[PDB]
């Protein structure tokens, strides 16, 4: 089951000619190689990325042009004996000019994170193509030489530093593979060993994935032997770029950030309002760059807010007694939310969820604000309700029999925490909110 395919064929006849990186390239190189990211180890991450996204543009090429496939794959192999981490892909390589002048990312430069040296080699996959090897320090100095032997492709070998050690022993890699890079969209090897089985289930089209993939995922995101209640698969481009999957647990009371199907942290948990924080699931966004996430996170998070409220209403709509029996459950959360909400508007929105009993209604089943609003007729201003104990008590109780032959139904509350909620929403779309014992 070894296997690998990372080997010394390269070799260079010529001398190099030495290149000098200008006055930008060499902010970016500092920049990006200490000021840029805060954990080190994400080096691994962003190669990873690079090294998938040649492979897309290459399969993409020969799938287009109806050409056949080869082997797709991404390679690791560490070397504690040398020091070195190398990392190869049989994508669509690089032209010399690319190893020269150069939208594939920044990503590649974060090496000289942990290398005080990096060599590559690359091979462009298009017919003909000659093979270069770029060498460089970190020090705004490369060099550049025709090779041969270098296979289509990028092989990138790192030469760590002396306090970097750490990333040329299997298990330290293996770890920071199984952490950012679980979803990749190749095959990815390390040290000959196959390291990624998972796959990133919302980038699909919503309509092809089936229960059982939402399940898995589920268990998975959520670390979790139920399955889940609810299942939102939420693709969009026009607010921003969003590929997200957001699940309801079956059992009764966070999101991962990924972009582009790498992880960027696993407890963002500033995503989604803090009463949204009983949803489990992925949000998957091109837009996205630590302590303070906060910035256009926001946007994105009134966003799904949104996107999560119209949500959970068309569930009320197509199925009033399973999300009864979430409210039921979860009810708490939304209530948190309205009395924690700072803009009317958004109490109102999130009171869209709110079901109660009404007296023009068998008691059992529930309405909502919304619901009882559209049948009040010559009524202005008022949206009625009261709180007892029971519907027994509420019915026989004087306050609310004196609207039995009057002009409005009302609604009845048999919990304490329902009637402060109501009471701090205050009106609700046209209407106040009043208490028929005052
Ligand atoms: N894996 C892979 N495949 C392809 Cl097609 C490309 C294209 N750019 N990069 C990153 C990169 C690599 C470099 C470099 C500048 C950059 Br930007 O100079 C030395 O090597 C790629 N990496």
């Amino acid at each position: 089951p070894l296997h690998s395919i990372i080997s010394s064929t390269e070799s260079v006849q010529g001398s190099t000619s030495k290149h000098e990186f200008q006055a930008e390239t060499k902010k970016l190189l500092d920049i990006v190689a200490r000021s840029l990211y805060s954990e080190k180890e994400v080096f691994i991450r962003e190669l990873i990325s690079n090294a998938s996204d040649a492979l897309e543009k290459l399969r993409h090429k020969l799938v287009s042009d109806g050409q056949a496939l080869p082997e797709m794959e991404i390679h690791l192999q560490t070397n504690a004996e040398k020091g070195t981490i190398t990392i190869q892909d049989t994508g669509i390589g690089m032209t010399q000019e690319e190893l020269v002048s150069n939208q594939f990312g920044v990503g590649f430069y974060s090496a000289f994170m942990v290398a005080d040296r990096v060599e590559v080699y690359s091979r462009s996959a298009a017919p003909g193509s000659l093979g270069y090897q770029w060498l460089s320090d970190g020090s705004g100095v490369f060099e550049i030489a025709e090779a041969s032997g270098v296979r289509t492709g990028t092989k990138i070998i790192i030469h760590l530093k002396s306090d970097c050690k750490e990333f040329s022993s299997e298990a330290r890699v293996r770890d920071v593979v199984t952490k950012y890079s679980n979803f990749v969209s190749f095959p990815l090897y390390l040290n000959g060993r196959r390291m990624n089985t998972l796959q990133a289930i919302w980038m699909m089209d919503p309509k092809d994935v089936r229960e059982w993939q939402h399940e898995e995922f589920y268990r998975y995101v959520a670390q979790a032997h139920d399955k889940p209640r609810y299942t939102l698969h939420y693709k969009t481009d026009a607010p921003l770029n969003i590929r997200s999957i957001f699940y309801v647990p079956d059992m009764k009371p966070s999101v991962a950030l990924y972009s582009r199907k790498v992880l960027i942290q696993t407890k963002a948990t500033d995503i989604l309002p803090k009463w949204l924080r009983f949803i489990r699931g992925v949000v998957d966004s091109e837009d996205i760059p630590l302590l303070q996430e906060s910035a256009l996170i926001r946007k994105l998070r009134d966003v799904l807010q949104q996107r999560l409220i119209k949500f959970f209403i068309d569930q009320s709509k197509k199925d009033a007694e399973k999300y009864a029996k979430f409210f039921e459950d979860y009810g708490l959360f939304m209530r948190e939310g309205i009395v924690t909400a700072t803009e009317q508007e958004v109490k109102e929105d999130i009171a869209k969820l709110l079901r109660y009993e009404s007296s023009a209604l068998p008691s059992g089943q529930l309405t909502s604000l919304s619901e009882y609003a559209s049948r009040m007729r010559a009524g202005t201003r008022n949206i009625y309700y009261l709180c007892a104990p029971n519907r027994h008590l509420a019915e026989h109780s004087p306050y609310y029999e004196a609207m039995k032959k009057k002009d409005t139904e009302v609604l009845f509350c048999f919990e304490q925490f329902d009637e402060l909620t109501l009471l701090h929403l205050r009106e609700f779309d046209k209407k106040k909110l009043i208490s028929v014992e005052t």
